[PDB]
């Protein structure tokens, strides 16, 4: 017995190119939790389903960065590690704490399916969660 009605979130995510010279799109979330890639599949996208929680981009999103933009520390940890490892740019969605909802729609196109993009962007993919209210209840 109230007016009120769930809302509807959008969120966007598409790869844009690099000015290092991109070739395809990516997954690199280094220091990310089990749980946020609990749900992921091979494909690097979170299946529908799925609920929300902060550090959870739910995107794979990540482009090809140069050789003298890294670090003193990359060159130190090539001893470390042993061998050389290949750096990327964190481009992902930000997805801020509890997230509201829950993943319950998701959207993604693909130029391969003849879907036409803008200049710069090589894919486009948006997600869709569901804001979950209730009344309060033991008062």
């Amino acid at each position: 017995d109230v007016y009120t009605s769930i809302h509807i979130e959008e969120y966007e995510s598409e790869a844009r190119d690099t000015k290092l010279g991109p070739e395809e799109i990516t997954r690199d979330i280094p220091n990310v939790g089990e749980d946020a890639l609990r749900n992921l599949d091979d494909r690097g996208v979170i299946r529908i389903g799925a609920e929300v929680k902060d550090g959870d981009l739910l995107v794979g999103k990540v482009t090809p960065k140069g050789v003298t933009e890294l670090t003193a520390e990359e060159r130190l940890l090539h001893a470390i590690f042993g061998e050389k490892a290949r750096e990327v740019r964190d481009t992902s969605l930000r997805v801020p704490h509890g997230g509201g909802g829950i993943i319950h729609d998701v959207k993604v196109f693909n130029r391969e399916d003849g879907d036409e993009l803008p200049p710069g962007v090589n894919q486009l993919v948006r997600v869709y969660i569901v804001q979950k209210r209730k009344i309060s209840e033991g008062d």
